[PDB]
Parts: C-alpha cells; structure tokens; sequence
C-alpha cells in the first residue's frame, strides 16, 4: 500500500461505516436468516393466502394490501439511502438542485441493488427479515400486480452471483448516486470529481477483497445497466396501476420522485 491508495482505504472505511449506520439489515445479517445459520432468526415463511393472513398475527384485498406494503417500505428505504447519501464526501457541499436531481434518479437503483441482498431464486426476505415471502406466491398476485417482483427476482438471481458484500457494496451504491450523466444536472464537473474518487476506492476495495474475482470492477459496472432497465419498467407498470387503480393512493415523497 501507498500513500495514495491509503486513502482510498480511508474512505471505504468511512463509507462502509456510514453504511452499516444507515441501514438496519445488512446483507450480512440477510444471508444468515436465510441460509439456516439460525434457530432464534428463522422466519415465518408467506406461500399462499391462507399462510398470508397467519403472518398478519406474527410479523380490500391481498393483492393492494401487498402492493401498500411495497409502498411503506420503499419509503423507508428513501429515508435510509438519503441519509447515507449525506455521508458521502463532498455531497451536501454540492448545489441544493444537484443534491435532489441525484437522489431522485438514484433511489431506485439503489433500492433494486440492495433488495437482491434481500432475495434468493425462491423468494425474498420482509419485515426487517422475520418473515419471507415467495417468488410463486407474488407472481400468482391478481394482475397487473403479479408482474412486480419477477423482473428484480431475475436481476437478483445474477447480481448476488457476483458474491458482493457490505462493504463492497456501500462503495458501489456511492457510485450509483454520484453520476454525472443525470438528466437536469446543473454542475456537473463537481460530480463527476467525486465519482471519479469513489470508484477508485471501489476498484481498490474489490481488488483487495476479490483477488480471485477477474475483472469484478468491470463486471459490476455492467450491472448498472441492468439496474437502469428495472426502473425504466417500474414506471411503465405504475402508469398502468394509476389508470385501472383510482382508488388507491401513493405517497407523495414517491410521487415527486417518479415525475422524471
Ligand atoms: C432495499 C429495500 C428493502 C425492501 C424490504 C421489503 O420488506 C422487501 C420487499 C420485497 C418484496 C415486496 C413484497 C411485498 C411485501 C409486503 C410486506 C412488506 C413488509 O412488511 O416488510
């Protein structure tokens, strides 16, 4: 090590620990409830109607009631990734505009990224991980409901092959909300300079960890662009929910946020 790796060092560090400050389930803690590595962490496990009800008592209709569910938590989400967002270097220091602009076209990304720690083939963790839901379960959902999930199962299916861990991970979504090519962006130069420094750090930090792993860097920056695909269908599938569902409210911090 060097002096100038050794602050790309520093910095994974720092991220790493804003990381884990700002969201309560790690993958860590996710991959252990559900590869048996327990007794006092097992999950109560959603497979049809009747179990979903029976979870109801230990975590309209079934499908709305789930999509609200998606809805709470992925405001929770936005509050967490908001709040590791400050903690990126140089961030709060950018121009108000630029701060929204960035979390605005990032949130979801980050979002798909971090609910593949969540997820396996058969289905995905809920309920801070006390309960599990399956893949069958959500795809027999009444439509157009049941074609929410399957194309982040698919995605997660092949990002968790690349074996990423917390702290590989708190770089990369670092990466993902300091890009320079959002749209509306009124300064982009400063951006860019950040990114630049974090994805140096990410290299660094996957070099180190993932000394077997060829090209790991290159590959998980290709999986930005799976990312970018997921989010451009979300909004497709939510237009077709506004028009059929009236009646069915959505919570304006989401709202201000799909507007892109
Ligand atoms: C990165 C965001 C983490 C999301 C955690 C969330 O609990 C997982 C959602 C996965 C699939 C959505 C299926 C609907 C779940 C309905 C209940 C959600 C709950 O009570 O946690």
């Amino acid at each position: 090590l060097n002096p100038e790796s050794a602050d790309l060092r520093a910095l994974a560090k720092h991220l790493y620990d804003s990381y884990i400050k700002s969201f309560p389930l790690t993958k860590a803690k996710a991959r252990a409830i559900l590869t048996g590595k327990t007794t006092d962490k097992s999950p109560f496990v959603i497979y049809d109607m009747n179990s979903l009800m029976m979870g109801e008592d230990k975590i309209k209709e079934v499908a709305i009631r789930i999509f609200q569910g998606c809805q709470f938590r992925s405001v929770e989400a936005v509050q967490e990734i908001t709040e590791y967002a400050k903690s990126i270097p140089g961030f709060v220091n950018l121009d108000l505009n630029d701060q929204v602009t960035l979390l605005k076209y990032g949130v979801h990304e980050i979002i798909y990224t971090m609910l593949a720690s969540l997820m396996n083939k058969d289905g995905v963790l809920i309920s801070e991980g006390q309960g599990f839901m399956t893949r069958e379960f959500l795809k027999s959902l009444r439509k157009p409901f049941g074609d929410f999930m399957e194309p982040k199962f698919e995605f997660a299916v092949k990002f968790n092959a690349l074996e990423l861990d917390d702290s590989d991970l708190a770089i990369f979504i670092a990466v993902i909300i300091l890009s320079g090519d959002r749209p509306g962006l009124l300064n982009v130069k400063p951006i860019e300079d950040i990114q630049d420094n974090l994805l140096q750090a990410l290299e660094l930090q996957l070099k180190l960890n993932h000394p077997e792993s060829s090209q790991l860097f290159a590959k998980l920056l290709q999986k930005m662009t799976d990312l970018r695909q997921i989010v451009t269908e979300h909004v497709q599938l939510l237009q077709v929910i506004k028009k059929t569902e009236t009646d069915m409210s959505l919570h304006p911090l989401l709202q201000e946020i799909y507007k892109d």
